[PDB]
């Protein structure tokens, strides 16, 4: 025999370098305030699934059917495919199922798929709000085969019903990638694109708080579409990750998850209030979801500057361009902030308001070491009061 | 306190439905003999990494994987980010090819296939004919049911003669390559890819490796991987799996893999079965059942009744559909992992011949099943 004994076979016994790195990553997740809008803390049940012997399975079916059934129940889809390894892979399945090389696609942005297809962008104005009349004119002008909804840095709510009308008016597909807001949709606090788009994709981590992976959903499609989508996905699925998806999707149906998402939305609003009250500009002047963009043009700061300074105080954000950004995309004039992770670890309005205030202290004094050190200390204290896995 | 994040309530407590399905799979892995050539049993250290908080990360960990991949394979470039072998391959294509380019491969882009004969041996002269006539931008080496050695040096000569890239997908033999007991493509290819879970016995995932290129090439390969983020928990799994593969015991393992495959081959041949190519030089082989009036699908099902798992596979010039086939593909990595040596695999191969000789003899099926279960019980995978 040659049994692999779990008590004798662990990382700390065998691979000290890896173990030290893993320990330091747990410490980082605990003692940093994570405001990257795509970040979250998955449950220990998701982690248990991902650590399981399902990694050995070549593809089982019951585990997969639970994920599929739960995806359909949660989002009200008549079709779900839980196999994609990532949101990007889900998206690529959709493109290859429905598009030909060199087709025109209308996407949205701030004012490889780009290499294979002709992507025309609808750019949100300095107003920071979608203008559906203008979107309809771009659609009419360019006659895309597909309009793609979903954008990583929009703080407004997208009217998917209206987008479907625009798509239909020119015979295009509406594809919505809801990766950036899926958890809010799952909770009923943001509108669902499943009844309006021809196909929908998402990641399962981010606001859904599950494992990293993809999902394709649809409602009202024909057998033929569903068949094409299935065939475009692959090269088998990660069954341990699919188990992760199954348990995450059930967690998403808990009343606690609805309360959590309501808190996510309140928290993002409370942070916006502070930034505005401290003299910072927020794109659109508000948020209606979990995230927002701080426009630093009037401060003569770059997003890269802001991000580095905040990082020195154990606050993680990402840079992001603003509408008609006067700076290059490598630099930007904005940062994007979201509440899911801090909310997940127990921060409510008081904490996020205090945090926003500290961020304003940093940005007001971006090369003052003492401010940075003071704020770092406060961040560490707040992190201790609100531990993650406890 | 965060009710959803505290460790109190595990999957069994929370989601009995899911837990039951997970634990059935666990018991299935113990109670069946697995001869699907792409399957293995990864270590508990790999699973521990996959179960870690690294799933929440949006880099010392990645460097460890990169360094260990380069060391194991003798490469001066590695990318450990791909989610799968397929994504690794896709990265290479999108890095080096333009849409509609011509490509040559074994069994978006104009593909010219090269087809090994009934002899079950690669015809380098036919490969050369196709390459030199059609002038592909890239020749792709590596194929899933091939039991022979491949002359990677010769493929590079062919590629070099027409100015083409040589890409080798070594997924189907990577662990043997790593242990030095199968020809190494890394010195000869422009770029190589692999999965991390079959003969490497690691997590499911992809890898890109290369040597002898400049940073410009390596930058292109990096840029091509995500056309989002890596799975850092899986990458930690890769790091520890790659370290395990550097142990002298891993080479011993692969030597036993190769020896066991040859041993099973000898039984099939001696029992009147035909083996594509007449033998093996690696961990797998293909039985050609045409002369038995058997389909691969039916052979797969018959063996499954006795708790022996194989997969159907087309043979050269298969008279049957690809969904039916006239062959089965058998590999030794998983049985060897759980401790089978030559004596055990020889006995196993005899039982398989007993079933296939008389698929409808339920007495034989039941006899073999009981022996299979006894054998599985004394070779537990995990404890």
């Amino acid at each position: 025999s040659n049994a692999m004994l779990k008590r004798e076979m662990n990382i700390a016994d065998y691979d000290a370098e890896l173990w030290q790195a893993m320990e330091q990553e747990k410490v980082r997740q605990e003692e940093h305030i994570e405001l990257i809008a795509s970040e979250n803390y998955t449950s220990p049940r998701v982690m248990q699934a991902q650590g399981s012997q399902l990694t050995n399975k070549y593809a089982v079916d019951v585990v997969e059917q639970l994920a599929i059934d739960r995806a359909k129940e949660l989002f009200g889809a008549d079709y779900a495919n839980v196999q994609p390894h990532s949101g990007s892979q889900a998206n690529f399945a959709v493109y290859t199922a429905l598009l030909q090389p060199g087709d025109t696609v209308l996407g949205m942005n701030l004012a490889f798929s780009g290499k294979l297809y002709n992507i025309v962008p609808y750019g949100i104005d300095e107003s920071g709000k979608i203008d559906y009349d203008e979107m309809a004119k771009l659609a009419k002008e360019h006659k895309p085969k597909m309009i793609i909804g979903g954008f990583s840095a929009y703080s407004g709510v997208v009217d998917w019903a209206k987008m479907r009308e625009i798509a239909d008016s020119i015979g295009a597909y509406l594809f919505v990638d809801m990766a950036h807001v899926a958890g809010l949709i799952a909770a009923g606090v943001y509108p669902n694109p499943v009844p309006h788009a021809h196909v929908v994709t998402t990641t399962t981590h981010k606001t859904l708080a599950g494992p990293r992976g993809g999902l394709i959903l649809a409602k009202g499609g024909d057998e033929e579409l569903y068949k094409k989508l299935n065939s475009a996905v692959f090269g088998g699925p990660l069954m341990h990750v699919i188990a992760g998806k199954a348990v995450a999707l059930k967690e998403a149906m808990e009343p606690e998850f609805k309360v959590y998402q309501q808190q996510v939305a309140k928290n993002a609003k409370a942070m916006v209030e502070v930034f505005l009250n401290r003299g910072y500009k927020v794109v659109s002047g508000g948020t209606e979801n979990h995230l927002f963009l701080l426009d630093l043009v009037d401060k003569n700061l770059t997003g890269k500057e802001a991000d580095a300074a905040l990082g020195r105080a154990n606050i993680t954000v990402n840079k992001n361009s603003v509408p008609n950004d006067p700076k290059s995309p490598f630099v930007t004039s904005g940062i994007r902030i979201g509440s899911p992770a801090v909310t997940r670890r127990g921060f409510k309005e008081a904490e996020v308001k205090e945090l926003a205030g500290w961020m304003c202290d940093v940005l007001d004094n971006i090369n003052d070491e003492a401010t940075i050190e003071r704020v770092k200390a406060k961040v560490l204290d707040i992190c201790a009061r609100f531990p993650v896995y406890a």
